[PDB]
């Protein structure tokens, strides 16, 4: 379901720490800052490998698990994208999912546990299209916004392309949109 | 690694679901599974993949991914044993639940599943392949007794590849006879 881009006064100006709990979690499971923003750490590679043919064969492990982490403190995924296709799972609070795709469309979306008021709890965003996310303020999960995801063939940053600044996202958008998101680039 | 100590819905199922997981059953359209509990797939990649697989081998071919739903409740809190050729990821997302592992070696190994990693529980675990696992339903009011995850197959999951323990019997083969007794619950 369609969600409005309404950004809670956390995401516009993060905070410089997040609460304790959130920090416990980032140190005892050891989290580390994403280029991207957030928190995240691979915490499964497959010992299996593939060979797929890419656009320029290459050898990927079959599969990646991280587990990723929104705070106050670093409440937004900036825009990028992967030649491959993502699985993500919800696990504890709540969050938003921004998409841009190559013609230009924009979709919205919300996640969490209240599927009744239209929140997902698993989505998958298709290889190539650009996606950002920020935290959604909620009392459940401490104001965090924590998910699990799983990329197949496996990650590799050869696959990995951010989005470069509000020029690039202009020329997809178009002036208004790109300023409207502008939030959500690097 | 936890004690196998069953609640009494476990070993005696309810006759229905409560009603907050009924409701969550028929909205999301989840379907009584074989080996027990509730499920959905949700996702079947559209990309493939070409593996070896033995049968002497041959190639075959498969989605590069599956995903479902799995859900136990108290008219269903077990997950019986049942095996795959390739390793499962697995991610909690509501409630809580224990795992029990049955290596071809004979080895058995049983976890937790929950939030309170605090506490030795965990939300995320891949299970090998050629390994017999099964599940069962721990009490929680926070889930109103219900144990949600999400479970990925990579290779996507294919009925060639899958295997389901057959009663006692298999199980008294694979570990010693008094543990079949134990664990005989979760299988057949
Ligand atoms: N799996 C994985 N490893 C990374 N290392 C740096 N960035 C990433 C990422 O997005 N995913
Ligand atoms: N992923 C998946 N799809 C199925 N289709 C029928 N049964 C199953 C199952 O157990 N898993």
């Amino acid at each position: 379901a369609n969600a409005a881009i309404e950004p809670a006064s956390f995401v516009k100006v993060p905070m410089p720490e997040p609460p304790s709990s959130l920090q416990q979690l980032i140190n005892d499971w050891q989290l580390i800052k994403h280029r991207e923003g957030g928190y995240f750490k691979e915490t499964d590679r497959s010992p299996y490998t593939m060979e797929v043919e890419k656009p320029v064969m290459v050898t990927r492990n079959q599969s990646t698990l991280i587990y990723y982490l929104l705070t106050p403190d670093s409440p937004i995924g900036k825009f990028h994208k992967n030649i491959n296709r993502i699985i993500h799972i919800l696990q504890r609070g709540k969050g938003q999912y921004v998409l841009v795709y190559p013609d230009g469309q924009v979709k919205s979306f919300k996640v969490g546990f209240d599927y009744k008021n239209g929140e997902v709890s698993q989505w998958v965003v298709p290889g190539g299209v650009f996606k950002a996310s920020f935290l959604l303020p909620n009392e459940e999960f401490d104001n965090g916004f924590l998910i699990s995801e799983v990329v197949v063939p496996g990650f590799d940053f050869e696959d990995h392309t951010f989005l470069k600044g509000e020029d690039e996202l202009k020329h997809l958008v178009g002036p208004e949109k790109a300023a409207e998101l502008a939030f959500l680039a690097h």
